[PDB]
């Protein structure tokens, strides 16, 4: 009767993608939250911060919510057959299938974006269509029971939506007030539509080698789905 | 053109509200000339208030002199406000840090360390009455700056002030690049993050739920204030 919520925790994850929604969802009644990898134990995020997986794939309980974070480590995941199989198996019966940042590219490599509206991190957005998605340039995109968010803390925001659907709006509002979640960034450069032009160009340049590498990974992942 | 590292340290204590720390950590760790640290008595596991396990990277003694110190909040603050070794470390680092910062009830720890005397500061809304006994001038704003002190009450206030720190340590374009590279653009689906905007029933239940903790924390705060010299 507890709601089972699971985050995939993989090497080189962007940890805030996971830790943001974790702190929101773990505050709810009647929830048990899991950090899933191939075995329990330390997993190093892209920043070097060390997290602890709490369960192996095989020992994870059937999940009501699955959440795939993004980060540097996504490229490996997109070609990891054991991880992709776990994600597919959980998604087949989960109430909610979710991702943050380039975690949606992992859902895509698993075949779970076929014909679905979805978003990802803005620098990699061109990789959605080859994975079968209908690309949408919005912060949180919902298609049926699929929720994808692009930005680093998009999971915090969609976690509050999930709280309201799993429980009720008053429960989501209570968590927001108890945590005093009231963001107010001091700059307006969180979207390529609003950042200075030179900032867009430099951010793109810093992502270019990763995007080039992920283009080839994405093409291979798409070809494997077709074959 | 300097690439001298900015040493940025977060105090990682048992029963921390982990997002207070993990938010600004991921923002600041994305900068090429930042070195971040997670500090406790020893390196090793530290369990957050949710049960999520974090890992301290350095003891107090082995921590390099910090340029930024950040104290998070959470259930564990009550113990920390009467932890002499931790408070001494905070004072020593604050004395030579370019910026002294806190999130949520981390400012009550700064207060217990004697660092809020006569300073404008904020904390989590449910505990805001505990600032004045620690010498602070209480201010009800999301992020409050006084000299080199920055305090913020909300769970992710450190994400927001991390961008301010990036702009002052480096330049505005660098802060904007962080924000875009991480695509940080929050848009909450509810407007209940303040007692001034949440539904009345929600405020009532949150205040009732916090009452026991406020009562105990007031007792702790009074002892911590008594220990402050003079
Ligand atoms: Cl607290
Ligand atoms: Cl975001």
């Amino acid at each position: 009767m507890a709601v089972q919520i699971g985050f995939l925790l993989f090497p080189e994850v962007q940890q805030l993608n996971l830790t943001g929604p974790h702190d929101v969802l773990a505050s709810l009644p009647d929830v048990q939250v899991h950090l899933i990898w191939k075995e329990p134990g330390p997993v190093v995020a892209s920043s070097g911060l060390v997290l602890q997986a709490t369960t192996s794939f095989a020992d994870c309980p059937p999940l009501d919510v699955i959440c795939i974070p993004g980060g540097t480590g996504v490229g490996a995941l997109m070609e990891d057959p054991q991880a992709l199989a776990f994600i597919r198996q959980q998604a087949a019966r989960a109430r909610y299938v979710t991702s943050v940042c380039t975690g949606s590219l992992v859902l895509g490599a698993a075949g779970l974006l076929q014909g679905k509206r979805a978003t990802t991190h803005w620098a990699y957005h061109e990789l959605l269509a080859p994975l079968g998605a209908i690309p949408v340039h919005e912060r949180v995109v919902r298609d049926g029971n699929l929720l994808t968010g692009g930005g680093i803390t998009a999971g915090i925001d969609f976690a509050l939506t999930l709280a309201a659907e799993l429980f009720d709006a008053a429960t989501a509002q209570r968590v927001q007030l108890q945590l005093e979640y009231a963001p107010a960034p001091p700059f307006n450069a969180g979207s390529p539509d609003t950042a200075p032009a030179s900032v867009v160009q430099q951010a793109r340049q810093r992502a270019a080698d990763s995007l080039h590498k992920r283009r080839e990974i994405t093409l291979r992942a798409a070809a494997r789905l077709a074959a």
